[PDB]
């Protein structure tokens, strides 16, 4: 069957790699015989942009009260994933921003190979209006809106991954 691998998903306060940090990390993992699950959100000492609020739910009172150290986090990230390969969707922006922290906190970069489910739907799906996450699931049968949360979109990646067919052929 498949072999193992992990979807990521991270959420951001913003789109630069540099200024801006991640407030949320999620990953689902299947590691060779079963599925697990990451998740933490980050403690968070700057001002949230409301409109992070619109798009995902997330305020500074959630991550004051459930929010985690992002090095101690990462840490444990670099634990679940190990050396498995890395699936995202426009996997680019999730890797920037995560490699960019590690670096910051003298952590070890991500080496793992990645795949990017995107690409296997823009060259399966041609008539799509446009490649949001939420369209592609559509054009697949996933009726469920995009929550914009880490995990939660990365479970929706992961039931994409499964219905992708030459994405399943690659990784038999
Ligand atoms: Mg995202
Ligand atoms: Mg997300």
């Amino acid at each position: 069957g498949s072999k193992p691998y992990v979807v990521i998903d991270i959420e951001t306060d913003g789109l630069d790699e540099k200024k801006n940090t991640i407030i949320e990390i999620g990953a689902v993992k299947f590691n060779g015989q079963q599925v697990e699950e990451f998740n933490a959100l980050i403690k968070y000492e700057e001002k949230l942009p409301p409109t992070i609020f619109k798009l995902t739910g997330i305020s500074k009172s959630l991550l004051d009260q459930e929010g985690r150290d992002l090095k101690e986090v990462l840490s444990e990230f670099l634990l679940f994933i190990g050396d498995l390969t890395l699936v995202g969707y426009n996997i680019h922006f999730d890797i920037q921003f995560i490699n960019n922290k590690l670096n910051k906190f003298g952590l070890p970069l991500l080496i793992n190979k990645t795949h990017d489910i995107m690409r296997y739907v823009k060259d399966e799906k041609l008539f799509l209006d446009n490649y949001q996450l939420q369209t592609a699931l559509k054009s697949y049968g996933i009726e469920d809106s995009v929550p914009h949360r880490a995990l939660k979109d990365a479970r929706l990646i992961y039931h994409l991954s499964t219905k992708v067919n030459k994405f399943l052929a690659r990784m038999k």
